[PDB]
């Protein structure tokens, strides 16, 4: 049992708590936001696109009991003053999106916690790591990050793609769902213009460095991707419209056959495979991080095609927090 | 001319200004929000729901140049230095959300400004004014409240019904537009857990006093109404449905004539009246406070009937801030 | 088992499918709709709305071979060319919309089957029988109606409160779920010029008889009753505002005693009764065909309140399907 | 004037209606659908994407009366039976989307009229025109197309790419706003699967043949692109994504300032260029068919980029639709 703490009860704390119910390795025994434990009882209960919670939820002084279960809850604005050690906690999974960098994150160590893995892109050399991409070369380094959602969908297969036929280059569009960070009617958003228009009314273009992330998992694609993205009115799942150039040609049932054996293999339970008339909701609450969407990707030619590979950037990111967090516990 | 100033460059402070360029006694002369010169210079210009502005809008030197006319921009969080006298204001208009009580409005009658309209329902004893139902009542106060956008509906609508046929009671349903204080997906809002989820995926329950505020403007319905609300996921335009138990038996046909005589004559332009198979999209622009939907509308019998009407609530009510502004101005 | 036909497998087809599945005494044994039995199979396998369908469903010869069992599928246009006969059809699920008729409905019994359950209201005479409200009325008839899902959410409603409090009069609303009826975009609707308008952009109102329709199944409450719809863009899930005039005053808390004192009693399993601050998705899956929201409510006076009850349209509707199916079969 | 008659008064037809009022060189005199002369009123004074008809619409003798011209109205299913000649047709506007070949289209000219312009992609060799592109090859046939609205944006831009910098080939997405097509929720779509899925819940992959189309008006660029495309939840306005390998290296500055001299120049009108922070709904009612977003295309290298481009894919399309008419008519 390795005891986890969240810091952070928003959409990934959450889906990630759920989660770990299902897993008997990984125990929550903590939990800190800006809420009330009635009030997070209630997020924790009710939610629009996951369902309700499967168990049971009752606050008791100040606490939740879930399962039976009791977990401690805090309202700490500052990580330092957690007391992680209180609770035996061994892992903290940073999911607030404001402390990537190793010395704001590291504020959890010195409240008594002895990893960090933080649930967004480090903004600083924090390594990142995917699983299917480089889980391997973790080397017992106390603050990881998991990177984002975009680059778990995206590496697991540049990498087999790389692998088989070589990428000499690549563009990436990931079609993604409207997040926390935007707004219901055109609203402010200062340092990002378009993201503060009405989410449910517009198709918004917006930047993504997931793309070039990819070349920190896999230092033999760096300088080989980048991206763009393009969030539009669906509440969750995501897909990736990956365009790239090939060095070895490869036939369009040669590279589903490569996708395919991965996917049943050294990819496993990372990578997925689907040649079914699949749309978005029908991965909501997938826990692959990359699955491949066999018919609606297209080639022009041997050497030039266009991959298209599906995603819940909630559920499935989630559930590789928990693969890392046990990795890294070794 | 009368020179307005407004706080909080919203959804309801912009569409004010763009109210305002089509009236010729009215002229907006200063600006402030927290944003850049040349962030507020795009929100103006741009518009998910009312499209884009027409005219120019040129950022220079800080200020806005709207139309030829320069615009003072300014970025100060507390009103009490606004300095409003340093461009002549007359009127502000109080769009923020924010000041609504006497105290923290009267700071910007210390700021040099004459008068304030708060564009929100008045947390104290400031009096609230609804067109059609009580501008005549107006004694030279000062500070002011327009209401809220649902009064504005509810109240001339209620005035011609009780002045035909007497209202014993009634209760009020609002299918309203999602608005800039939800989420666009579950998240935090500790004083409205339901205002708290996601926008787009449900139909929100909301408790209002919308319906309890008639009372205010029309004395002789104190007492007689309330309702709720259900926030839907569209981004404007809402409607007001009405039970009514009348105190004179009426006819459908009798209550349709009222309201469309009351729409010709002395409720011009502010009660509109419709026999089409309209939609909300329809309409979206609608300077009229209340339009009767005519064939919504369904009696149980000539004493109970279900009256329905519709309302921009971003437009119909900004062009009645103005309305009252020139009102109070004499 | 009773073993159950079913005739369109569109959406509620596909639910009492589903629901089917998690009831012993029931068992789907053959499907009629005009698609194949490899569409058939892909639109029982995903749901945009209720997801992946919990189970195994391969075709095999024609057919379709769902959790193992053998499900007999055609294509006939006619009930009457059915064949019921041949697969043992006890009951039929009439789900097309298309035979609410006993000429048509009967067809069925032509064609093999004992009896048919329509799940639509009946066009003719054809009895309706709604759980919790009249079911103990039933009496031997053949082909039979579960009425509508709005009915079936207000009927067992308006009875705790008309047997307890006595009602008078009662104007209700239903804030509805987007249909299959609907379009997308602005396109004809002859029958209903508003339901062509877009379903995305629209609050659009509509007519119902769910409301007198329950002068039929409740008949001390003819006459007492009517309302009016207003569909809204969701996918599912729709809310009844049930606005009544009480004969003996009851307070809040009394009407509230009385709502849960029934739910707990003798409509265990079709009313029920929360005080959460639920949101429509709460109720995607909602078994109960009315559940009484507390917190939503108000009440104007002793005599005079809104009473707010939600139900899962797909859902709620389709397990009281298999109920009555149950019940005319005892 | 160009007297014009429409057939099939769907959203092209709509459009092309409206465009056509704020044109003095074309004249519409009759209308075609299976539509009352009542309905079609309504459908042209209300629209939930455009807002109300700027003008005056009424019905008289089973003829419409716009802004005091009569327009013929007519619910022939059969174009054969049209009789252009009575009212004196110079073009038809062929927008039912059902008679995309010469043998059909023909019919019209049968029934007296003198040329056709097919508002979508022939099924035959009937030749295809795209503003920008080709309209300079235009020999005298009298029955052209002009092509999809999706050609008639990539068209345009690819053609200035390629006569500067030379594409060797490309691959192309275009994230298309939600079309008369789709299903408001889970329905049958026998021809395509993905289609049928609820069009508001979902991202949705599909198939065009969009990007091979331009093979057709630039035959230069035959066999060098192809793509697909994502249907999102919006009602209108979509974007191509074109990712290209160019044969001369270029700088991302080199080809904004290409693109930016084609838009003030020689294909002024067809062809915007933009660098502000937009969105989808900054373009609903755009008349150019191919807007460039300057900031939200992304270069690998001087020879990959991904080059973004916005359509109203109703506006653009509709307002060509005249000038191909005006063209074919000199
Ligand atoms: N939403 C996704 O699809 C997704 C996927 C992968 C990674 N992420 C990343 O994970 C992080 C969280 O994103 P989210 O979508 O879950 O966001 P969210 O807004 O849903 O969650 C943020 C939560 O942190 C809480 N919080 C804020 N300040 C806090 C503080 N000082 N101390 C403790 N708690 C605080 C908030 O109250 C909130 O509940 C971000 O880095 C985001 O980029 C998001
Ligand atoms: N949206 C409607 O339909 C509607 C209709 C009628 C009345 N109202 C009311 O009008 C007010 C504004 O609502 P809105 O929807 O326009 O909201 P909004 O959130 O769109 O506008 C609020 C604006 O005020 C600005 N602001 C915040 N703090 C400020 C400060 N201290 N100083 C200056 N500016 C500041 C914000 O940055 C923002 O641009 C509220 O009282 C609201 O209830 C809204
Ligand atoms: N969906 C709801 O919210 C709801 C709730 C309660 C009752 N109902 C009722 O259930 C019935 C069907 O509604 P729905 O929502 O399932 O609609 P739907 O359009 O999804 O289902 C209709 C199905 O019937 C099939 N069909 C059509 N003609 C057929 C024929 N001649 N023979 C065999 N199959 C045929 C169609 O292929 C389609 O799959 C209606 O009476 C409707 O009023 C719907
Ligand atoms: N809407 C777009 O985004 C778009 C863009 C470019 C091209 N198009 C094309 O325009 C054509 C129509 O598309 P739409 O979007 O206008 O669809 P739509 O369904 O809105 O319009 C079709 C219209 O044709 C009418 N109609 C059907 N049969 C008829 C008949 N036999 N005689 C006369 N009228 C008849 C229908 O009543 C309907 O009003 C198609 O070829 C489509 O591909 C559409």
């Amino acid at each position: 049992t390795i005891k986890v703490g969240i810091n952070g009860f928003g959409r990934i704390g959450r889906i990630v708590f759920r989660a770990a119910q299902k897993r008997s390795d990984i125990e929550i025994v903590a939990i800190n936001d800006l809420l009330d434990a009635d009030y997070m009882a209630y997020m924790l209960k009710y939610d629009s696109t996951h369902g309700r919670f499967d168990g049971t939820v009752e606050v008791k002084d100040g606490h939740l009991i879930v399962n039976g279960k009791k977990i401690r809850v805090t309202a700490e604005r500052d990580p330092a003053n957690l007391k992680w050690d209180e609770v035996g906690v061994d892992v903290v999974a940073e999911a607030t999106g404001l402390f990537l960098t190793d010395e704001t994150a590291r504020k959890h160590i010195t409240a008594g916690a002895k990893k960090v893995v933080m649930t967004g892109p480090s903004k600083d050399n924090t390594p990142m790591f995917v699983k299917g991409a480089n889980f391997d070369k973790y080397a017992g380094q106390d603050i990881v990050s998991n990177a984002s959602c975009t680059t778990n969908c995206l590496a697991p297969l540049a990498k087999v793609i790389n692998d088989n036929f070589g990428i000499i280059e690549g563009l990436m569009t990931t079609v993604h769902a409207t997040t926390a960070t935007q707004k219901t009617v055109d609203g402010p958003s200062h340092k990002d213009w378009r993201g503060g228009r009405g989410a449910s009314q517009n198709i918004i273009p917006s930047s993504t460095g997931a793309a070039k992330a990819v070349g920190k998992v896999l230092p033999e694609l760096n300088g080989k991707l980048t991206g763009m993205a393009f969030r539009v009115p669906t509440p969750n799942v995501s897909v990736v419209d990956l365009t790239v150039r090939l060095e070895k040609a490869a036939t369009y049932e040669q590279i589903k056959a490569a996708v395919k054996a991965a996917a049943e293999g050294e990819m496993k339970g990372v990578l997925g495979y689907t040649e079914d008339d699949v749309v978005s909701t029908d991965f909501n609450g997938e826990v692959c991080t990359s699955v491949f969407d066999a018919k609606a990707g297209i080639a022009l030619n041997d050497n030039f095609v266009k991959l298209v590979s599906w995603y819940d950037n909630e559920t499935g990111y989630s559930n590789k927090v928990l693969d890392l967090i046990a990795h890294i516990s070794k």
